[PDB]
């Protein structure tokens, strides 16, 4: 509350931690359906489906400009593509499989850098 802090946090490496999560995630084998946004023109239903489209890309330019005010801001985004992909997605597909995977891949990465 007012003049009564919990104990400061180091969150100076945040920015560079999140960087290397998210390269990290670029080069995974089964990033290719997260890699770019998903074309609304050419995907019937996508853009009246989901709401609030995200993708690696996307994610990178707003870490490169400031646009993460904190680190669960930045895992909020990368959560969305891979909720995003189960709304579209069925499990059993090639594209449904690679979220269940690279959601899994992250989450380790996540508790392991953070946790």
């Amino acid at each position: 509350s007012m003049s009564v802090k919990k104990p400061k946090r180091d969150d100076s490496k945040d920015l560079a931690l999140c960087s290397m999560i998210l390269t990290e995630m670029e080069t995974h084998e089964d990033a290719w359906p997260f890699l770019l946004p998903v074309n609304l023109k050419l995907v019937p239903g996508y853009k009246k489906v989901i709401k609030k489209p995200m993708d690696f890309s996307t994610i990178r330019e707003k870490l490169s400009s400031g646009q993460y005010p904190n680190l669960e801001t930045f895992a909020l985004d990368v959560r969305l593509v891979f909720d995003n992909c189960e709304t579209f997605n069925e499990d059993d597909s090639d594209i449904g499989r690679a979220g269940h995977n690279m959601r899994k891949y992250f989450e380790k990465k996540w508790t392991d850098t953070f946790k």
